[PDB]
């Protein structure tokens, strides 16, 4: 074979991804993904093929495809979760947060814009580089829910301000070091995205959901510098913005990147 597994970097309900020698190419590691078996999914590997073309730097290269299915990316050290660990005290420098925080809106609006939506957005699958280039990885193929979007857990809207909603749980924990919303369903996620962001007017509480208004009586909004320390006052604006309840209100990708706090 053209390729060589050396180590094991994930397994789930997707197949397994493996670290792995690429033979051809000088011996370079490279992630080989493998995946099950029709249609959705032959289209699904030609926006992959054709996001590629841009070769745009804030998402992983896709070197090959091969016929169950093996996707071929370039190979990334580490991911945030593990970056975010052994980051020593008082945390990650306030320019670092500032910078990756940018470089993760720029491969998220480079995917939006190009109709692609994330819907898993976490550090898990945000992999930071070498050089310290944050790189995108696991999108464009069809559990924690701790940066679920509210639209999600009620099971409304799926449109692209879900991961906007992701972004600002991830901006938090870049300061916090551990996560913003640590619910263990999805009736709890909710409950503890409420007792921070507030109780949402009626009129932007989804119709013809499951779950009403009234199955929550988490009060006031907190202020957020209780929970994100050390934030500054338009990382905070930012952060506030992102975590919206109404996704019609949500910041855009675009709108963050020309946001105050990335002057
Ligand atoms: C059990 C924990 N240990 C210690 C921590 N360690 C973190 C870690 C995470 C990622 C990389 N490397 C890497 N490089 C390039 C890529 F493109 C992908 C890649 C591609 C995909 F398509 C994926 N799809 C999914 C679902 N994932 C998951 C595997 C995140 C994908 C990952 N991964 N190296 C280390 C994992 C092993």
């Amino acid at each position: 074979q053209q390729y060589e597994c050396v180590a094991e970097i994930g397994e789930g309900a997707y197949g397994k991804v493996f670290k792995a020698r690429d033979l051809k190419n000088g011996g370079r590691f490279v992630a080989l993904k493998r995946v099950r078996v029709p249609l959705s999914t032959i289209r699904e590997v030609a926006v992959l093929r054709h996001l590629e073309t841009f070769e745009h730097p804030n998402v992983v290269r896709l070197f090959d495809v091969c016929t169950k299915l093996t996707l071929v990316f370039e190979h990334v050290d580490q991911d945030l979760t593990t970056y975010l660990d052994k980051v020593p005290e008082p945390g990650v420098p306030t320019e670092t947060i500032k910078d990756m925080m940018f470089q993760l809106l720029r491969g998220l609006d480079f995917l939006h814009s190009h109709r692609v939506v994330h819907r898993d957005l976490k550090p898990q699958n945000i992999l930071v580089t070498s050089s310290g280039q944050i790189k995108l990885a696991d999108f464009g193929l069809a559990v924690t829910l701790w940066y679920r979007a509210p639209e999600v857990l009620l099971q409304s809207s799926y449109a692209t301000p879900v991961d906007l909603w992701s972004v600002g749980c991830i901006f938090a924990e870049m300061f916090r070091r551990k996560p913003l919303f640590r619910g263990s369903s999805d009736v709890d996620q909710l409950g503890k995205i409420l007792d921070v962001i507030g109780l949402p007017g009626e009129e932007d509480w989804p119709r013809d959901v499951a779950l009403p208004r009234q199955a929550f009586h988490s009060k006031s909004a907190q202020p957020i510098e209780k929970f994100v320390t050390d934030i500054d006052e338009l990382g905070k604006d930012l952060l506030l913005k992102c975590l919206t309840f109404n996704p019609a209100k949500r910041i855009s990708a675009y709108s963050a990147l020309s946001h105050p706090y990335f002057q």
